[PDB]
């Protein structure tokens, strides 16, 4: 494990405790939100997020901080502003930037 990877390792578990009903916690699926595949092109969530950091694909906090605002705008993009799913998204994008600032 590299000094990066547990960098990121300890902002993903602040990230994921800000999301306690586990929406973001695994890829959407087209049976829980019809159509989703063919709308999101790049699909992310907080257990692909894991999987890369182990796998030692981000190579920098801003490649990190980049697929966590993917996720986020990928939920703004397919649900409308007055349901949980994208309530949430717009509070944690705000929150997690700011957390992975101080
Ligand atoms: C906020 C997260 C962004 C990703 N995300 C996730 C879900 C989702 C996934 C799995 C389970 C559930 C869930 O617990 N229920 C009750 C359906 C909801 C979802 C559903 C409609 N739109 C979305 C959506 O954009």
């Amino acid at each position: 494990s590299t000094p990066i990877q547990q960098l990121l390792e300890h902002f993903l578990r602040q990230l994921q405790r800000k999301d306690p009903h586990g929406f973001f916690a695994f890829p959407v699926t087209d049976a829980i939100a019809p159509g989703y595949s063919m709308i999101i092109k790049h699909p992310m969530d907080f257990g692909t997020m894991k999987d890369k950091i182990v796998a030692n694909e981000y190579k920098s906090v801003t490649e990190f901080k980049a697929d966590f605002k993917l996720m986020c705008d990928n939920a703004m993009t397919y649900n409308r502003p007055d349901t949980v799913y994208y309530k949430l998204a717009k509070k944690i994008l705000h929150a997690g930037f700011k957390m992975m600032s101080k």
